[PDB]
Protein backbone atom coordinates (compact mmCIF):
# COMPACT_ATOMS: atom_id res chain seq x y z
CA UNK A 1 0.00 0.00 0.00
CA UNK A 2 1.20 3.47 -1.13
CA UNK A 3 -0.16 6.50 0.79
CA UNK A 4 -0.50 8.80 -2.28
CA UNK A 5 -3.22 6.41 -3.48
CA UNK A 6 -5.43 6.61 -0.38
CA UNK A 7 -8.20 9.06 -1.26
CA UNK A 8 -9.93 10.45 1.87
CA UNK A 9 -13.75 9.96 1.95
CA UNK A 10 -14.82 10.59 5.53
CA UNK A 11 -13.81 10.65 9.17
CA UNK A 12 -15.18 7.65 11.12
CA UNK A 13 -13.92 8.15 14.75
CA UNK A 14 -6.15 7.08 17.69
CA UNK A 15 -8.30 7.98 14.62
CA UNK A 16 -10.03 5.97 11.84
CA UNK A 17 -10.88 7.26 8.32
CA UNK A 18 -12.91 5.83 5.41
CA UNK A 19 -10.64 5.92 2.31
CA UNK A 20 -10.53 4.66 -1.26
CA UNK A 21 -7.32 2.91 -2.35
CA UNK A 22 -7.16 3.79 -6.01
CA UNK A 23 -3.80 3.34 -7.83
CA UNK A 24 -5.66 3.38 -11.19
CA UNK A 25 -6.98 6.92 -10.31
CA UNK A 26 -10.17 5.48 -11.67
CA UNK A 27 -12.49 5.69 -8.64
CA UNK A 28 -12.64 1.88 -9.18
CA UNK A 29 -10.44 0.73 -6.32
CA UNK A 30 -11.94 -0.49 -3.09
CA UNK A 31 -13.04 1.54 -0.08
CA UNK A 32 -10.98 0.70 3.05
CA UNK A 33 -10.68 1.71 6.71
CA UNK A 34 -7.45 3.44 7.75
CA UNK A 35 -6.36 3.66 11.42
CA UNK A 36 -3.56 6.01 12.50
CA UNK A 37 -2.45 8.05 15.58
CA UNK A 38 -3.54 11.59 16.54
CA UNK A 39 -0.48 12.73 18.62
CA UNK A 40 2.06 9.89 18.67
CA UNK A 41 4.84 8.98 21.11
CA UNK A 42 7.30 6.12 20.49
CA UNK A 43 5.42 4.25 23.24
CA UNK A 44 2.02 4.61 21.46
CA UNK A 45 3.85 3.76 18.21
CA UNK A 46 5.36 0.63 19.80
CA UNK A 47 1.94 -0.65 20.91
CA UNK A 48 0.38 0.28 17.56
CA UNK A 49 2.89 -1.95 15.75
CA UNK A 50 1.98 -4.79 18.14
CA UNK A 51 -1.73 -4.25 17.38
CA UNK A 52 -0.88 -4.40 13.65
CA UNK A 53 0.95 -7.69 14.19
CA UNK A 54 -1.91 -9.03 16.35
CA UNK A 55 -4.39 -8.18 13.58
CA UNK A 56 -2.32 -9.71 10.75
CA UNK A 57 -1.96 -12.83 12.89
CA UNK A 58 -5.75 -13.28 13.05
CA UNK A 59 -7.79 -14.85 10.23
CA UNK A 60 -11.40 -15.46 11.30
CA UNK A 61 -14.88 -14.66 10.13
CA UNK A 62 -15.94 -12.53 13.13
CA UNK A 63 -12.65 -10.58 13.28
CA UNK A 64 -12.20 -7.59 10.95
CA UNK A 65 -9.60 -8.45 8.27
CA UNK A 66 -6.10 -6.99 8.02
CA UNK A 67 -5.47 -5.62 4.52
CA UNK A 68 -2.06 -3.98 4.90
CA UNK A 69 -0.08 -1.02 6.25
CA UNK A 70 1.68 2.09 4.90
CA UNK A 71 4.37 4.65 5.79
CA UNK A 72 7.75 6.31 8.83
CA UNK A 73 4.18 7.58 9.64
CA UNK A 74 2.34 4.32 10.15
CA UNK A 75 -1.24 3.74 9.00
CA UNK A 76 -3.13 0.47 9.52
CA UNK A 77 -5.45 -0.60 6.66
CA UNK A 78 -8.46 -2.92 7.04
CA UNK A 79 -11.64 -3.97 5.28
CA UNK A 80 -14.42 -1.40 5.48
CA UNK A 81 -17.49 -2.85 7.19
CA UNK A 82 -20.32 -0.58 5.97
CA UNK A 83 -22.77 -0.50 8.91
CA UNK A 84 -20.45 0.80 11.65
CA UNK A 85 -20.37 -0.10 15.33
CA UNK A 86 -22.95 -2.57 16.57
CA UNK A 87 -23.60 -0.05 19.32
CA UNK A 88 -24.91 2.65 16.94
CA UNK A 89 -26.46 0.15 14.56
CA UNK A 90 -28.67 -1.22 17.33
CA UNK A 91 -29.78 2.29 18.33
CA UNK A 92 -30.60 3.03 14.70
CA UNK A 93 -32.33 -0.23 13.67
CA UNK A 94 -34.01 -1.78 16.78
CA UNK A 95 -37.32 -2.48 14.97
CA UNK A 96 -35.81 -5.18 12.74
CA UNK A 97 -33.46 -6.59 15.37
CA UNK A 98 -35.31 -9.19 17.41
CA UNK A 99 -34.02 -11.45 20.18
CA UNK A 100 -33.14 -14.27 17.76
CA UNK A 101 -31.05 -11.55 16.10
CA UNK A 102 -29.39 -10.38 19.34
CA UNK A 103 -28.45 -14.03 20.00
CA UNK A 104 -27.02 -14.29 16.50
CA UNK A 105 -24.54 -11.49 17.06
CA UNK A 106 -23.84 -12.88 20.55
CA UNK A 107 -22.73 -16.23 19.19
CA UNK A 108 -20.64 -14.56 16.48
CA UNK A 109 -18.80 -12.58 19.18
CA UNK A 110 -18.15 -15.74 21.31
CA UNK A 111 -16.84 -17.53 18.25
CA UNK A 112 -14.55 -14.56 17.63
CA UNK A 113 -13.36 -14.64 21.25
CA UNK A 114 -12.92 -18.43 21.23
CA UNK A 115 -10.58 -17.92 18.29
CA UNK A 116 -8.69 -15.17 20.10
CA UNK A 117 -8.37 -17.57 23.07
CA UNK A 118 -6.74 -20.25 20.95
CA UNK A 119 -4.05 -17.64 20.14
CA UNK A 120 -3.74 -16.71 23.83
CA UNK A 121 -4.76 -13.09 23.09
CA UNK A 122 -6.65 -11.07 25.66
CA UNK A 123 -8.95 -8.41 24.21
CA UNK A 124 -9.46 -6.06 27.18
CA UNK A 125 -12.03 -3.77 25.54
CA UNK A 126 -15.03 -5.99 24.67
CA UNK A 127 -18.00 -3.65 24.30
CA UNK A 128 -20.61 -3.09 21.61
CA UNK A 129 -18.80 0.03 20.39
CA UNK A 130 -15.88 -2.21 19.30
CA UNK A 131 -18.03 -4.61 17.30
CA UNK A 132 -18.52 -3.83 13.62
CA UNK A 133 -21.55 -4.82 11.56
CA UNK A 134 -20.72 -6.17 8.06
CA UNK A 135 -24.36 -6.81 7.22
CA UNK A 136 -27.71 -7.85 8.72
CA UNK A 137 -26.43 -11.35 9.49
CA UNK A 138 -22.79 -10.84 10.42
CA UNK A 139 -20.82 -8.86 12.97
CA UNK A 140 -17.10 -8.73 13.67
CA UNK A 141 -14.85 -7.78 16.55
CA UNK A 142 -13.46 -4.64 14.98
CA UNK A 143 -10.78 -3.08 17.20
CA UNK A 144 -7.73 -4.48 18.98
CA UNK A 145 -6.14 -1.36 20.46
CA UNK A 146 -5.94 -2.82 23.94
CA UNK A 147 -5.45 -6.53 23.05
CA UNK A 148 -2.48 -8.33 24.73
CA UNK A 149 -0.58 -11.61 24.28
CA UNK A 150 -0.52 -13.88 27.33
CA UNK A 151 3.01 -14.79 28.47
CA UNK A 152 4.07 -18.41 27.83
CA UNK A 153 4.08 -19.37 31.51
CA UNK A 154 1.43 -17.13 33.15
CA UNK A 155 -2.19 -17.41 31.99
CA UNK A 156 -3.05 -13.78 32.77
CA UNK A 157 -1.41 -10.41 32.06
CA UNK A 158 -0.83 -7.35 34.22
CA UNK A 159 -1.06 -3.64 33.27
CA UNK A 160 -8.32 6.37 31.22
CA UNK A 161 -10.02 2.97 31.04
CA UNK A 162 -13.51 1.46 30.57
CA UNK A 163 -14.09 0.55 34.21
CA UNK A 164 -17.77 -0.21 33.81
CA UNK A 165 -16.81 -3.27 31.74
CA UNK A 166 -13.94 -4.50 33.99
CA UNK A 167 -13.80 -7.63 36.12
CA UNK A 168 -13.11 -7.09 39.83
CA UNK A 169 -9.55 -8.45 39.58
CA UNK A 170 -8.81 -5.96 36.75
CA UNK A 171 -10.06 -3.12 38.89
CA UNK A 172 -8.07 -4.20 41.99
CA UNK A 173 -4.97 -5.93 40.57
CA UNK A 174 -4.94 -4.95 36.87
CA UNK A 175 -5.22 -8.65 35.99
CA UNK A 176 -6.56 -9.40 32.51
CA UNK A 177 -7.30 -12.93 31.31
CA UNK A 178 -9.77 -14.98 29.25
CA UNK A 179 -11.89 -14.87 32.39
CA UNK A 180 -11.92 -11.04 32.43
CA UNK A 181 -12.84 -10.99 28.72
CA UNK A 182 -15.73 -13.26 29.72
CA UNK A 183 -16.79 -10.87 32.43
CA UNK A 184 -16.74 -8.18 29.77
CA UNK A 185 -18.66 -10.40 27.34
CA UNK A 186 -21.38 -10.57 29.94
CA UNK A 187 -21.58 -6.78 29.76
CA UNK A 188 -21.72 -6.96 25.99
CA UNK A 189 -24.69 -9.34 26.31
CA UNK A 190 -26.28 -7.00 28.81
CA UNK A 191 -25.81 -4.09 26.34
CA UNK A 192 -27.47 -5.93 23.45
CA UNK A 193 -30.60 -6.72 25.48
CA UNK A 194 -30.91 -3.13 26.68
CA UNK A 195 -30.94 -2.06 23.02
CA UNK A 196 -28.59 0.67 24.18
CA UNK A 197 -31.39 2.61 25.88
CA UNK A 198 -28.97 5.41 26.94
CA UNK A 199 -30.02 5.41 30.64
CA UNK A 200 -29.59 1.60 30.80
CA UNK A 201 -25.98 1.78 29.67
CA UNK A 202 -23.61 0.09 32.14
CA UNK A 203 -22.23 3.48 33.35
CA UNK A 204 -25.67 5.00 34.01
CA UNK A 205 -26.85 1.92 35.94
CA UNK A 206 -23.72 1.53 38.00
CA UNK A 207 -23.68 5.28 38.82
CA UNK A 208 -27.33 4.97 39.89
CA UNK A 209 -26.27 2.18 42.28
CA UNK A 210 -23.14 3.97 43.58
CA UNK A 211 -25.02 7.29 43.91
CA UNK A 212 -24.71 9.85 41.09
CA UNK A 213 -23.20 12.29 43.61
CA UNK A 214 -20.04 10.11 43.75
CA UNK A 215 -17.29 11.71 41.61
CA UNK A 216 -13.70 11.71 40.44
CA UNK A 217 -11.46 8.86 41.53
CA UNK A 218 -13.79 7.41 44.20
CA UNK A 219 -16.16 6.02 41.56
CA UNK A 220 -13.75 3.11 40.93
CA UNK A 221 -13.53 2.28 44.64
CA UNK A 222 -17.28 2.33 45.19
CA UNK A 223 -17.65 0.20 42.05
CA UNK A 224 -15.21 -2.28 43.61
CA UNK A 225 -17.25 -2.50 46.83
CA UNK A 226 -20.53 -2.88 44.91
CA UNK A 227 -19.14 -5.83 42.95
CA UNK A 228 -17.65 -7.40 46.14
CA UNK A 229 -21.11 -7.22 47.82
CA UNK A 230 -22.67 -8.94 44.78
CA UNK A 231 -24.24 -5.75 43.40
CA UNK A 232 -24.84 -6.38 39.68
CA UNK A 233 -26.28 -4.83 36.48
CA UNK A 234 -30.02 -5.55 36.60
CA UNK A 235 -31.97 -7.74 34.18
CA UNK A 236 -32.99 -5.43 31.30
CA UNK A 237 -36.58 -5.18 30.06
CA UNK A 238 -37.76 -8.21 28.13
CA UNK A 239 -34.56 -10.08 28.75
CA UNK A 240 -35.65 -13.70 29.37
CA UNK A 241 -34.29 -15.05 32.69
CA UNK A 242 -32.34 -17.83 30.94
CA UNK A 243 -30.30 -15.12 29.28
CA UNK A 244 -29.84 -12.97 32.39
CA UNK A 245 -28.45 -16.14 34.01
CA UNK A 246 -25.69 -16.28 31.37
CA UNK A 247 -24.75 -12.70 32.26
CA UNK A 248 -24.76 -13.33 36.01
CA UNK A 249 -22.65 -16.44 35.52
CA UNK A 250 -20.19 -14.40 33.45
CA UNK A 251 -20.11 -11.90 36.36
CA UNK A 252 -18.80 -14.25 38.98
CA UNK A 253 -16.32 -12.78 41.48
CA UNK A 254 -14.53 -16.14 41.29
CA UNK A 255 -12.35 -16.13 38.18
CA UNK A 256 -12.26 -19.85 37.26
CA UNK A 257 -15.95 -20.39 38.01
CA UNK A 258 -16.64 -18.22 34.91
CA UNK A 259 -17.80 -20.07 31.74
CA UNK A 260 -15.54 -20.63 28.73
CA UNK A 261 -16.29 -19.08 25.35
CA UNK A 262 -16.98 -22.66 24.21
CA UNK A 263 -19.55 -23.17 26.94
CA UNK A 264 -21.10 -19.81 25.97
CA UNK A 265 -21.06 -20.31 22.21
CA UNK A 266 -22.92 -23.63 22.56
CA UNK A 267 -25.28 -22.45 25.32
CA UNK A 268 -26.29 -19.38 23.29
CA UNK A 269 -26.92 -21.42 20.10
CA UNK A 270 -29.07 -23.98 21.94
CA UNK A 271 -31.13 -21.13 23.42
CA UNK A 272 -31.36 -19.54 19.93
CA UNK A 273 -32.90 -22.62 18.30
CA UNK A 274 -35.79 -22.82 20.81
CA UNK A 275 -37.44 -19.42 20.16
C1 LIG B 1 -11.78 -0.67 11.05
C2 LIG B 1 -13.11 -0.43 10.45
C3 LIG B 1 -14.11 0.47 10.73
C4 LIG B 1 -15.14 0.21 9.80
N1 LIG B 1 -16.32 0.88 9.72
C5 LIG B 1 -16.81 1.93 10.51
N2 LIG B 1 -16.14 2.32 11.60
C6 LIG B 1 -16.70 3.33 12.29
O1 LIG B 1 -16.12 3.85 13.47
C7 LIG B 1 -14.76 3.39 13.74
C8 LIG B 1 -14.07 4.41 14.62
C9 LIG B 1 -14.76 2.03 14.40
N3 LIG B 1 -13.69 1.27 14.17
C10 LIG B 1 -13.70 0.05 14.74
C11 LIG B 1 -14.76 -0.38 15.50
F1 LIG B 1 -14.76 -1.59 16.05
C12 LIG B 1 -15.82 0.47 15.68
N4 LIG B 1 -15.83 1.69 15.13
C13 LIG B 1 -17.88 3.90 11.89
F2 LIG B 1 -18.39 4.90 12.61
C14 LIG B 1 -18.53 3.46 10.75
N5 LIG B 1 -19.77 4.02 10.29
C15 LIG B 1 -20.22 3.66 8.94
C16 LIG B 1 -20.63 4.90 8.15
O2 LIG B 1 -21.43 5.78 8.96
C17 LIG B 1 -20.72 6.19 10.13
C18 LIG B 1 -20.54 4.99 11.04
N6 LIG B 1 -17.96 2.46 10.07
N7 LIG B 1 -14.78 -0.80 8.99
N8 LIG B 1 -13.56 -1.17 9.39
Amino acid sequence: FEERHLKFLQQLGGSVEMCRYDPLQDNTGEVVAVKKLQHSTEEHLRDFEREIEILKSLQHDNIVKYKGVCYRNLKLIMEYLPYGSLRDYLQAHAERIDHIKLLQYTSQICKGMEYLGTKRYIHRDLATRNILVENENRVKIGDFGLTKVLPQDKEYYKVESPIFWYAPESLTESKFSVASDVWSFGVVLYELFTYIEKSKSPPAEFMRMIGNDKQGQMIVFHLIELLKNNGRLPRPDGCPDEIYMIMTECWNNNVNQRPSFRDLALRVDQIRDQM
